[PDB]
């Protein structure tokens, strides 16, 4: 029937840095496919940032997408960072690199490309499928498997 894609997310993590996870549902024609992996050294923002890029870095075609979440950061990061980030050359005003730069770009990368609405949860008066994947994060974070080569400490 075509339509526009729903895309649900979460990130959670164990410390910081410490191990964790995240996880997406896709609703990409009438099919569900689930991603969830864990990392073993992390942070909680790099996951819910992962979240959304694997999930959208998934469609090799451009859709009309509609992204939940409860990221803080990532509505942060969109809403009021990114394009001050650019227009900048992605560093902080000491000249030096934003922090999450790997991700934040490899993100950006995917978000121009299809035509993306945002959905932000708030009071957590958002879905039942934006909870799986509370779960599914919160599962991937007890056996991580994967490495989380990017992540800095300090920068």
């Amino acid at each position: 029937m075509l339509k526009q894609v729903e895309i649900f997310t979460d990130g959670s993590c164990l410390g910081n840095p410490g191990p964790g996870g995240y996880g997406a549902i896709l609703r990409y024609r009438g099919r569900e496919k689930t991603f969830s992996a864990g990392y073993t050294r992390t942070t909680n923002n790099r996951m819910e940032l992962m979240a959304a890029i694997v999930a959208l870095e998934a469609l090799k075609e451009h859709c009309e997408v509609i992204l939940s979440t409860n990221s803080q950061y990532v509505r942060q990061g969109i809403t009021q960072w990114i394009h001050n980030w650019k227009k900048r050359g992605w560093k902080t005003a000491d000249k030096k690199p934003v922090k999450n730069v790997d991700l934040w770009q490899r993100l950006d990368a995917a978000l121009g490309q299809h035509q993306i609405k945002w959905e932000w949860v708030k009071g957590h008066a958002g879905h039942p499928e934006n909870e799986r994947c509370d779960e599914l994060a919160r599962a991937a974070a007890m056996n991580p498997t994967l490495e989380d080569t990017g992540y800095q400490v300090e920068v």
